[PDB]
């Protein structure tokens, strides 16, 4: 699967 974090 694709992550995105968005600290
Ligand atoms: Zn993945």
């Amino acid at each position: 699967g694709s992550n995105q974090n968005n600290f």
